[PDB]
Parts: structure tokens; C-alpha cells; sequence
């Protein structure tokens, strides 16, 4: 039971162990496109002796974090133990060796999507973004007389405005929170599963204005539904006008969309209430592998007046964490710890999703002032709401 | 079609539009209870000519508002047109005479639950809280270490404890946004709905805390589902408290309860999937009567330094609004608007639970100044977490 | 296995077979009633030797055919066998001797609802009314600006409006082939079923119409949707009035009833669909004792010029039958038969409910002349739609 | 915002937007075939300037009416508008257009399938047949002693018996008001759905008689359900031994088929309740275009003696309107009206489905004289019951 970097022989292994584990598999067309993702020494293997029991890596994103600021992230995926080796450890010394190359190659975060909630808070990661299913059932649905765009939407197949996308997309990452660089192998993989599939999906079609998209198809079972696959807006204008179009999909009965809780879409309404919460999940899960740079890196609200803390996260150092102008200045210290918390109580706070009051009333996060928890929530919140770009 | 207060006369017509209009609706025994809390003047009914067709009522609450402050608050209640009289402006006439009762009464605020999410924002009313469904699967529940009390808990018959619950209550509300007074006659119906119903709900039992109570009771048709009706907790040691003790309900499969969007419950778990959302729904609607009486009486983040803006609420006045030290002065002016917005707006943004950013996204909220908007943001947030007390 | 006139001491195992038999059965207090409506020797049982294995009896009621004639009208209830008898041929022997007495008698129809639709075909009977269920998506349904009543209607509790109810079904029923003259001790257990049961039906509500009622109630465990028991409707402005105010049921989502094929509520509404058949059944089944009395006494249409055939019902007799100016003669022949059918397909025709064109492409009804046909649907048709009285 | 006839460039604008509004729709090889039915003028596309945003076509169809008579019809499909462009005017202006150009090439009516039942009522269609499902539980279904055939039937694969499906087809349209002939290019398409698809339909069978054909699949999701597609029987034998071999599909427990109201299946069992009633729906739609020559162009009873009376269609005309001996002719007057309806109400009545008593009792159609009503409703009749031929 020896865990390596995987040679080229290894490869079959992986996809035969990707084949039985994961059910959204293609096969390996979309592994030339997601290969290239992953740097030089970013996967590990498990071989019993001698075939892959284990595998894991992480491949090179780009995310957005409140202030618009751009940081280096290592996204973990492709995590998979053969189910004739579980309870064996594999998953802990997978991830310890992930975390090792990553904190050594400079990386100040990590993130991932979990295929169930109970695995990584142990490993360090805390859930950072919120999915938000959005029902409307859109024959009762009318515009408010105060919603703009009382059209600049055209219908348009996706695959002939490739170009419209990736630039609206590009827009939309840089400015919000949870935003990811999507390379050109995702949009190669997007506009694949766009297409209709015999006994799968069916055609997809966009709505296209100058500063937004949506991409939506019809369900498979249900005909009267239709499925907002991903809806970018860079300014109100534009996710008002798409929204218009959608609920003039007059032969659809309703339209759903996983977006995020603070989706303007409910205020557009005379209704609030036709926008029906149908879903909710955690989102992006963040491992902050370096705390001061993390913390140094981000923007913070500018409305909260300086303030002096000492945080420790157990295990990961303890900080003279000072914020104000929107910055702040992390450094080491024994002075007395003011804020305890794990590191994935911080990944959690990092985008603005958990507020450090509710963490707190869980004892996730201790302190014995509460003017400070108030700091702390104000500081971390987000002016832009955080939002999820894309599972990997 | 004559619109007048009742008469001793009229009661019987009014029960009858009740029984035809509620199906929560016992009979009138609990119109004794509820009637006590409609003041002289607090009804209106229409008449054809000659039997009720329409009628509306308030009643004398309190509620406790961000900063600890408790206003004498109009809760419309027990609204009825007859099906055979849609469409006659009943319900608009029965509005605009109650709230010509109450503006004159000295009411700052009126509210309600509303039957449909479309009919009371037009009358000025904006959802100020938000109802949040948990779903716990408490087979695979298991506590974080971080988790408080790792029993002070009794496992108790709810009409031996009336005391005990009422002082509870009473701290909740008072310290809670959203609190509202429970007086003696709402007691008398909750343990009246607390004991079996043949062919009706299962008998309640409660778990009691020093610090915090929860009401339970198995479903009618679900027998592995047990609904928390009530969990009032003053402390996160309480509130924990009675979640280990609703986890430790070892027949069951489920407990589901209708709580807040900030209840810690998920970040006491390993798993904090496991609390699903099952439902999401407006729980009270606020008018504000009164702006300025309104704005000055609520207490204000004290983390946003010292501003200065004009506020004008359509059809509603315009005031210099000057928010600082967690206070507001709110003074008439013919000076421009910098922020617009309808009267229902401000009711929705006046207990925390909607961002200002959030309702500028649909254009219920207009400014020309997106750093005022970052502003009003923090100043109306709302340290402790708005809670809906009970329907009405 | 003896074939009796029951004596008091048979009537408890009678009621003790009737409440194993019958899932719609209270006990002996609706007895006093029903009993009344049976006359001296209208009761057989079968004993084994010594208890009550099988049961049958007939009431007296007067059943309104085409032009508005009345007929004294045997009506089957009550029949059952013991499950410790099947296929000992106890139904044949119940069903012949009652046969027997209501002949002699002098009824000239039997009539009956059938718990199963493959028994009573073969005791002469043939289904003659046609139950429709339409469910109306309430929400949607808006009156076309043809309908009538662009309000004349109340809301009121159905115990305190007796007399108007008995009134207006007196009207409906003389008018209306299909039509029972329901008797007080039917007009009571029909307010008894209208009181809310614990564990059972809700509340029963009426609208009352000068020329119309309907009877509704919300569903036990659908509380979105209401279901009318009864709509009587002696106008056509009462029909449509009375829509109005079950379309203003503003909490429900559904309005279902049990009305007839013919009923013109979808026309109301600009979109006809709203109105939506859920189901159909047979109502009531009719047995022609007396073919010359029964083919007499109802009219036929005015439209069809004078024609002669020769009609025999199979082991019924044989017919020289004339019809003109809506009148038939009906005389004993031995010449030959033009038209053959069984007793049952007289029965189904007898109300109009069932074209004989239909029956014939079945070979239900045999001729060789296709202009005989014609003749006979047209004669046989009803101005005035059939619907069902109430099930006996 | 201009509306034309299609350019050979419009073709791909309108099948984009062809597959984002019809889930049926296959793509441009099906376009061959029914292009052809499409006259030179027969389609309108708006264009926004500039890309498709409406389309709407019609087809040179032979409808059979009662008296087997053949009219020239305007079939209306491929009506579309994108969701961009809802509340524009634009299905109002594209049917306004089509109208004037149908009116103009001389045909007495026009055509539609209906997506929804409110949009096409305003635009003169009234829906003239109805859509019944039968779902027979077949594992209880026993023949009456009286049915024919107590084989003439095979059982064959579709693609080898076209001729026959074709020849019989031809001979049951004619005979049948409802009847469309059904050109080559629609037999390519119906043989080419009755092949097995991937992830789609299973293959389709066919059982064959001279004078019938049943085309029948298994569901897709449900094994144990048989769908009959299509079944045309010119006789009752036909009829008769189609169902006796489909009730022997002894592998299936239910049979589904799409037939009309007068469909004689259930007479033919010895339970007549076993063909249950599951869906009931508008099938064609009629907008008759010139009154005096559709009324004139049918049939009516031989039954009803000569009458005479003045019909007024709503901005449609007025007409003394004499009907004798199965023809009507039908002339312009000034006279008073003793008959009014709107245009659509006139298509419902045409083909025999809806009677004028049930419209008039809607007052759809206004009379005040009882027996001119019974004296419509019997002369427009149709003695052959009118069936639904096939979607388009
Ligand atoms: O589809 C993504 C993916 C697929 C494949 C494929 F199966 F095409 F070879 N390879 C991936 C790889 C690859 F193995 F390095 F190629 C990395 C990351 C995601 C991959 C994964 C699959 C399961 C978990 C989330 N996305
Ligand atoms: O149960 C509450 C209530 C009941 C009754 C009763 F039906 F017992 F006479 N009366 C109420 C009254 C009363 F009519 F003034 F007594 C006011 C407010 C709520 C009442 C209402 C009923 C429906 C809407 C929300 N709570
Ligand atoms: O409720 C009707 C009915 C009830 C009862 C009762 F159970 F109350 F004694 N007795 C009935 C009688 C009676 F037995 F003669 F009293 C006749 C007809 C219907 C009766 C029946 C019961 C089942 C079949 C249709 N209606
Ligand atoms: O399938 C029928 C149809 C299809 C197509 C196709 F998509 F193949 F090009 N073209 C049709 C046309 C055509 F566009 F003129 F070719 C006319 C009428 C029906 C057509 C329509 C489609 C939706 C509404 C009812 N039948």
C-alpha cells in the first residue's frame, strides 16, 4: 500500500476507479481537457502492491475573493478510494500529501466540492458558498412596476455565440466572490453537454443580451419544466431582461435555477413568493493553507472602523490580526489568543457566506467579547454577494 | 355596501365568514381568547345592505425591534371577503379604514401574516422575516466536538410547566427582533392545541432547560417525523441543550422544525448537510405608519461611522435621515432624495432580514450613490438574528 | 338455504351483513329513516337454515323521465352476500323474487346503483345516467364575457336554509329526467353528513341562489381543494351565478364536482379546459318491468316525423311501437321484429343518456335499417340533459 | 418590428426558434414533408428589424364534415413567438395577416391544434371535436355474448403494409366528419415514429383486417401498458376483432387508446365500466371563414322538418338561414336576428360535438325561442359521431 505520483501506466486504473465512483463520467475525452488543469506533480495514486485503489489531485484555478482580488487556488477533484479498500487511512494520507505539495508550491488556498458533507471539515475545509434552488412557477409570475425593462434578449443557439459567453463569463468572475477563470477546455466541455443526447438531455438554448446569459434546456421527464443551467448577469439591467424572457417560456409550467440566497429575482416579482426555495446545499469548500496571506489578500467593509485582534486557528499559527480601510495586516504573535476557531471555521467566513456570530452560537468560533464577534462579522461580510461559478 | 364597525349583531355573521374563510379555524372558544386583544374601535365589516360580506380587524401587539425596543404594533388579523363579493374593492375600503384607525391611534407600525404573497404589498406591507424549514435526518446526527455540552434537559408535559415556558417566552421576545408579548389568552390556546385530538394531531410533549424550551409532537400520518412547534432559547447553551435531546428522539427518523435562516443548528453537526432545507416562506409583513417614529426608534449598527442622506418613501413624506452611534434623527425636508423606495421597502429592510443592496438589485430601492448603499446596509443589519414569535 | 320476507328478529343480521358489506354505513339511526321509504314486502333474506347469508329490498320513488312525466320507481339497495356464500346463485334467487313482487306490484321501472359495473346486466338492467367529475383549477378561470351575472347569491350554513333547499330541489327534480323526489327522511341524514365529524368530513357551507344551491366542503386531507356535494340549478343564471361564487373560493386551488356530460360550466370560462373530466362513471341503472307502460308514458322528441317499427326485447315481448308529436303507442304483434335488444339496452336508452346508434355498432341493438336507427336516436334523445338525483 | 412572408434565409431563424418552443419536434428532415403542404403564401415570420422573433403557417387540408362532404381547409401550425417577445401584438397581427390571406385564396374554413384552450377562442376557433382516452384494465375485460367475431385479424409489422394502413385510412376520412386526407409525405413520417428509437419509443405493431388497423406500442417507462396510436375502422366487425386481439395482448395489463365520446368499445364487454374515462380534451379547432358557404357545404338530419331563421355571427355577417330535407341554404337579410353567437361558437357546432342547447345555456348562443334551439341542435347532428383524424 504505496502512495506515488502516477506514471502514464497508472492512467487506466484511475479512469476504471473514476468509472465506478463518479456517475456524472463521460469517459476519457474529458480528460484531455481536464489533464491540463493539473500541474506537473498534482495527482497522487494508491496501488495495492498491483492496481489504483486511491487517487486524488488538485489542478490550478483562479478565484475570486471580496475586495475583486485574484488569488492562486488549488482545486481538489477526482478524490476516489476502490470500495474494496475503505476505513484503511487512504483518504487522510491522500490529502496530507495533496496538502503538503500544495502549501509548498505556494498555493494561499484550497477548495473543492463534496460529494457529502460529513468528509473535509476534518481535513480543514469549511463550506464557503450556498447553493440556492429557485422553483418559479411562472404562470402566475408578473414583473413589479418597479422592475427595470418595461427586448435587448435574443434566443440564439449556444454553440454559434461561444465568444459572447466566455467574455460576459470573464466579466462576471472577476467581480464577484466565489468567481472562477474558466479555461478553454470547460467551455469546450460546457457546449458538449449542450447539445442533445439519445435517451439523455435535450438541446440547450441561450438567452443572450449585451452584459448577461442564461443557458436553459427542457427536463428530460418533465416537459414543463425548464432548467436554468447557468444564468450570468454583469449588471441588474441584464439579469432583469433575461428573467423577463425566461417566464415568457409560456409552454413551460415552471423554470428552476441553482443560484445564490441573496438572488434579486423574488424582488422583481409582485409575488416574492413564486420564487420557492426548492433546494439548498453547500457550495465551494475552502481549505486557507497559509492564514496571514489568506487573510492579508482579501478585501474587508470599509464601514467598520479599525480594530486590533490576536486570532488563533488550532494548529495553523496565532495572528495580531489588525483590519481598517478595507485591509488587513496579519502577523505572528504569543500575545493571548482574543479569537479561537479550526481552519475550516475561517474558510467558512473567508467569502462572506457564514457570518462569525452564527459560527459562534455553535461554538465554532469562541471569543469572550462580543463588540469584537460584531467586528469580526462587519469586517468579513461581502458587499458583493458570494455566488458559486462551476463544479470540478 | 355600507363599511362600519361591528355590532353584537354582526358577531355571528363574522363567525360564520370565519369558519367558511379559516381552516385552522376551532369555533368561538378561542374568540373569547382573541377577542380581548382587539381593542373598541379595532374592527371593520361590510354589510349588503343584510349579512356580512367582508370583514378586517387589528389588534393591540408588542414587538420587539433591532436595539431591544418594543413598539405598540396594529396586527391585522382575521381578514375575510365572501366568495360572493370578489372584486368590489372590500378588501382595499377595509385597509385604508384600519389604517386610518391606527395612523390615528399613535400606532408607528402595523403588521400581519399574509394567506398569499401577493395582495398586501400594494396596502404597504413588505415581508420583515423570513420562515426557514430544517429537515434533521437524526439517524447519521452526530455533535462536533466544539459542540456545547458534551442533562440539565427534562423531558416534561407541557400543562405542568405553563410558568416555567411564559418566563422563558417572555426573556426570548424582549431580547429577540421579531419578539413579540404572548398574553395569557394565547397560553390558554397553545396547550389547548398541546393535547391529543381524536382523529386529530398526537399529544406535545416539551423538553425544559433553565434557559430554553422546545414543543414536539409526532406527525399524524408520520410516525418516524417528529415537528418541533416551538424552540425558544435565551442561550447557546440551551438551544444546544435541546438539540441533543431532539437528536436523542431514537424512534424517530426525522425532526423538522420551522426556525430562522440564522439558526446555528447545521454547525453543531460533522455533518451540516444533514439540517436540510426543507421549505422557505415571508413570515410577518411590516407597514411602517409612521417613518420617522420608526427610524428613530430602532437601534442601528454602531460599527457604520456617522452618515448623512435623504430618504423619501413614495406617497409617505421626505426626511433628512442622519444615523450614528447606533441612533437616527429623521426630520422633514424638501431637500433631493438620494435614496427612494415604497413604503412596503422600508418594512422589509426594518428588522434586518433584507439587504438594501439586495432590493436595489430589483429597483424596489433607487440611489445614484452605491457607497450610501453599503451604508444603509450596515446601519439596518441587525446583530441579533430577526425571529418570527408566533403567527396571528 | 331458505328465501324469505324478513321478521323483526332478522333485522340485526341484517344490519351486522350491512356493516360488513357497506363502507358508507353509520348504523342504525339512518335505519328509521331509509326504512320508511320500504314498503310492506319490498325486503327478501336468505338464511342458512340459522343467520342471515344474503339480503335485498326496494324502495318506493318516483324517478322524472323525458317530459317531464313521473314514474313510480322500485329502487334496489341494501343487497349483499354473506363472503361465506359466493357462488351459491343467492343474487339470481334475491333479484328474481323481488323481480317477481315489484311486477305484480305494478312498477313499471326498477332502478339501482351498482357497486360494480359487470352484475346487473344480466338481471335486465342497463346503466342510464352518466356521472362526470370535473375539476377546475380555480386560479386560472376567468368568466367568458358571454356568461351571465358580469350578487344574487349567499353564503350561509345549510341547517338554517332547509326549506329553500327542499324547495329548490322540488323544482329541479320535476324537471329534469334523472330527477327523485327525496323525501324529509332523506333531507335529514343529508344535513347530518353536512356537520363536521372528528377524524371525519369538515364543515359543509352553502351558496344559495333564489333558483339554485350548491352544498361544498375543503377536502379532509387536501385542504386546497373543495368539493360540491350537490349544485341544483332551476335557471340557467343560478347555474352560472353560483360558478361565480365557487370560482371566488380564493384559498382553494380546485373546485371539483359529480355533475353530467352535458353540464355547460366549461363554456362559462374563456379557456374550456380549465374544466377538466377527472372521471366518468354509470349512475343510474335502470330495469324496464313493463315495456309497453314504459315506452308510453315518456316523451319523445317533437323533431322526428311519425314512423312504425316492431321492437322485441329478448324473452320481453314484441312490439308494434308508433311515435309522432312526441307520443308513443305500444301494442302487442306477433309480425317481425325490425329492431332486437335485450332489456338492458332499453333501460339505457330510456333516458337519453345513451345513443342507439352506439349500442348497435356493439350489437347491442340489431336492425337492418339504418334510417330506423337514425329515427330511434333522434326519438329516443332528450331536449333536457340526464343527470343523477342522488346515489340510493 | 415587420411582418412578411419568409425569404429562404428566414428557414433557419424559424426552426431555431421551432425547436426552443415545440418539445416534439425532431428537425429539418421532417421539414421536407410538411413544407409541401405549405401554399406559396401560406406562412408569415416577424422579424425584429434582426432575427425571427414569430412565425405562424398554414396547410391546404381536405376535412370531411357531416353529409361526407370534403371542404378545402386552412390548417394552422408552427405557430410560435419567442419568449423575448411575449405581450407584443405579435400572434394578434401574424393570425390577422393569415386570415386575410385564407379568406382571400377562398377557403370556408381553417384549422388548428390548440397548445393551450384560451388563446385561439378570441381569434374565431371554436374547438369542434373531443379527445377521450379509454384505459381498459384488459385482465378482467370478457366480451358480451352479443359483440361480433365470437382470426380475420394478423398481427404485422408497420413498415410492410402501408399500402393497406393507407387504403383503409382513405376509406374511414371520407366517411367520418373529422377526416383529413393524409398525404405521402405524413405516412413517411407516422412509419418512421413506429421504428424502436435509442433511449426513446419502443417499436410499434400493427394488427391488420381488411376493413381496420390498429397501430399499437409499449410504453416507454411502463411495460405493462400498450398504447394504441391510431386505430381506423371502416366497419363494427373491424372494430369488433381489433379490440378482441388487443384485449389478447395477455403479456400487458392495460390498454390506453385516444378515441371520441361515442367510441362503442365499452358495449362491446360484459362490464362496461372496465373503459375508463382517464382524459378528456379539445382535438380540432374550426374557425369557419365564410358562413354562408360552410353552412350551406354540409349535411344536416333528414330527421328535423324544414325550419327557417335568421342567424347573426358576431361581426360575421347576418343570414336567413332555411334548412330542409338535409341541406341548408343560408342568404343575406337585414332582418331581425333570431339567433346570435360569436364565429367560434359556429366551429364548435359545425362538426356535430358540442350541442346549441349546452352553448346556449352558457349564452354563448342567444335565443328566445326554446324550440328553434331543440330544432339547431337536432339539424346540426351528425348522425355519424365525429372523431379526431390527426395532429398537426
Ligand atoms: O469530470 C471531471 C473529470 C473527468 C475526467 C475524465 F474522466 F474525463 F477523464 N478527468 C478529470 C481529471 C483528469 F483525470 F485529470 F483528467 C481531473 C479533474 C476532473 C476530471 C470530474 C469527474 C468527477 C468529479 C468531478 N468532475
Ligand atoms: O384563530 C384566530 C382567531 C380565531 C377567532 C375565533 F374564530 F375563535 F373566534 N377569533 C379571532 C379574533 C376575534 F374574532 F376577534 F375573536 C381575532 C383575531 C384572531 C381570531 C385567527 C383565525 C384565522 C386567521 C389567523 N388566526
Ligand atoms: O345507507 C343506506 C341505508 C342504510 C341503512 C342503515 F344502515 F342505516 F340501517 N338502512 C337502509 C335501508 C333499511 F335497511 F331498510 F333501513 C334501506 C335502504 C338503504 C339503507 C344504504 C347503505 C348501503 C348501500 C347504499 N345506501
Ligand atoms: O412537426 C410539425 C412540423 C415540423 C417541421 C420541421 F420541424 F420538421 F421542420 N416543419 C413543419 C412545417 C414546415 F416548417 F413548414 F416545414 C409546417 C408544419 C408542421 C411542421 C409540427 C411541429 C410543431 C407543432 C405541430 N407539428
Amino acid at each position: 500500500v504505496t502512495l506515488c505520483s502516477p506514471t502514464e501506466d497508472d492512467w487506466p486504473g484511475m479512469f476504471l476507479l473514476a468509472a465506478a465512483s463518479f456517475t456524472d463520467f463521460i469517459g476519457p475525452e474529458s480528460a484531455t481537457a481536464w489533464r491540463t488543469l493539473v500541474p506537473t506533480d498534482g495527482a497522487v495514486v494508491v496501488r495495492d502492491g498491483s492496481e489504483v485503489v486511491g487517487m486524488a489531485l488538485y489542478m490550478d484555478l483562479r478565484l475570486t475573493v471580496p475586495g475583486e482580488v485574484v488569488l492562486p487556488t488549488a482545486g481538489l477533484s477526482f478524490v476516489a478510494v476502490a470500495p474494496t479498500h475503505r476505513r484503511r487511512g487512504l483518504l487522510r494520507a491522500m490529502c496530507a500529501e495533496l496538502h503538503r505539495r500544495i502549501a509548498d508550491s505556494g498555493y494561499p488556498v484550497a477548495a473543492l466540492h463534496a460529494s457529502e458533507g460529513g468528509i473535509y471539515g476534518r481535513f480543514g475545509y469549511g463550506p464557503a458558498t450556498t447553493l440556492h434552488e429557485l422553483t418559479v412557477d411562472r404562470r402566475f409570475a408578473r414583473f413589479h412596476a418597479d422592475a427595470p425593462g418595461g427586448s435587448s434578449v435574443r434566443l440564439v443557439r449556444p454553440t454559434e455565440h461561444r465568444g459572447e459567453f466566455e467574455a460576459i463569463y470573464e466579466r462576471w468572475r472577476q467581480q464577484v466572490p466565489g468567481g472562477l477563470l474558466r479555461p478553454q477546455v470547460l467551455w469546450d466541455e460546457l457546449l458538449a453537454e449542450a447539445k442533445a443526447a439519445p435517451g439523455g438531455d435535450r438541446e440547450s438554448f441561450a438567452l443572450l443580451h449585451p452584459d448577461g446569459y442564461a443557458l436553459y434546456r427542457v427536463d428530460r421527464t418533465d416537459l414543463k419544466l425548464a432548467r436554468v443551467s447557468e444564468l450570468r448577469a454583469v449588471t441588474a439591467d441584464a439579469h432583469c431582461a433575461l428573467w423577463r424572457a425566461l417566464i415568457g417560456l409560456d409552454s413551460m409550467e415552471r423554470i428552476s435555477i441553482i443560484t445564490h440566497p441573496q438572488d434579486p429575482l423574488p424582488h422583481l416579482l409582485t409575488d416574492t413568493r413564486l420564487a420557492r426555495t426548492t433546494w439548498r446545499q453547500d457550495g465551494l469548500w475552502l481549505r486557507i493553507m497559509n492564514v496571514p496571506a489568506a487573510l492579508e489578500a482579501r478585501g474587508y467593509a470599509h464601514e467598520v472602523g479599525e480594530f486590533s485582534t490576536v486570532l488563533e486557528v488550532s494548529d495553523g499559527g496565532r495572528f495580531a490580526l489588525k483590519i481598517g480601510d478595507g485591509r488587513a495586516r496579519c502577523t505572528p504573535t504569543d500575545a493571548a489568543a482574543e479569537i479561537e476557531m479550526d481552519r475550516d471555521v475561517l474558510g467558512s467566513l473567508y467569502l462572506g457566506a457564514h457570518r462569525a456570530s452564527t459560527l459562534a452560537a455553535a461554538n465554532r468560533l469562541r471569543t469572550k467579547d462580543s463588540q469584537l464577534l460584531r467586528r469580526l462579522d462587519a469586517a468579513f461580510a461581502s458587499d458583493v454577494p458570494v455566488q458559486t461559478a462551476f463544479e470540478f
